[PDB]
């Protein structure tokens, strides 16, 4: 189950687990997945209810999970219902999710991790590959 309105919240994806940096300062920063957290809580995520969805909190930036130009996921300070709404899915394989584009009708572009440090980015859900699968995992 998803761990709702947990602040020790890593957000994994294989050996790797997201991070995010606060805004120097329309402003963001990219959510890296590493296995190196850049200062205190980088790594450290809050999850909570938004509507028919979630919003996803890095409690070291203070920024949220966003989707920006190009389809690529940042960390932004303000938040935004139509930028920052997720669908999380359980994919069917031990704890792992998909966090999708909230979309009347399904079929949201999902967390993309391309295959040292990565970036993220929307992409059709491809059930197999595990660039896409997610795990959270509390402290």
């Amino acid at each position: 189950k998803i761990p709702l309105d947990l602040p020790g919240t890593r957000i994994l994806n294989g050996a790797n687990w997201a991070n995010n940096s606060a805004t120097e300062n329309n402003s963001g920063t990219l959510i890296i997945f590493d296995q190196s957290t850049p200062g205190q809580d980088a790594d450290r995520w809050l999850i909570h209810n938004y509507l028919d969805g979630y919003k996803i909190f890095n409690m070291g930036s203070n920024n949220w999970a966003s989707v920006s130009r190009g389809n690529t996921v940042l960390g932004v300070s303000e938040f935004d219902g139509q930028t920052c709404k997720w669908s999380i899915e359980y994919s069917g394989n031990g704890e792992e999710f998909w966090i999708r584009v909230p979309r009347e009708g399904g079929g949201g572009a999902v967390w993309t991790i391309k295959p040292g440090p990565t970036t993220v980015f929307l992409d059709l859900l491809k059930e197999t590959d595990p660039n896409q699968r997610i795990k959270f995992a509390v402290d």
